[PDB]
């Protein structure tokens, strides 16, 4: 699925309870302050919450953080990468 359909997915698939633990380790690394987080901070975000992600989601947000510098990412995006990370996951 494509991204702009894991967007809608995303809130749908997971639980509210899911996605309000997901923002708690978010919105402590919050780096802009603002519903935005490092993209080299959110793979820590899945350390902490005791999820393990993929190798080529990993990459995917060190490649973002050459493309935008600042380095930093979106809730919804992060959010986002829970959909298939779950769908994968056990």
């Amino acid at each position: 699925a494509s991204m702009e359909d894991l967007q809608a997915e995303a809130r749908a698939f997971l639980s509210e309870e899911m996605i309000a633990e997901f923002k708690a380790a978010f919105d402590m690394f919050d780096a802009d302050g603002g519903g935005d987080i490092s993209y080299k901070a959110v793979g820590t975000v899945f350390r902490m919450l005791g999820i393990n992600p993929s190798k080529e989601v990993l990459d995917y947000l060190k490649e973002k953080i050459d493309v935008d510098g600042s380095g930093t990412i979106d809730f919804e995006e992060f959010l986002v990468l829970m959909v298939y990370i779950m769908k994968q996951d056990a």
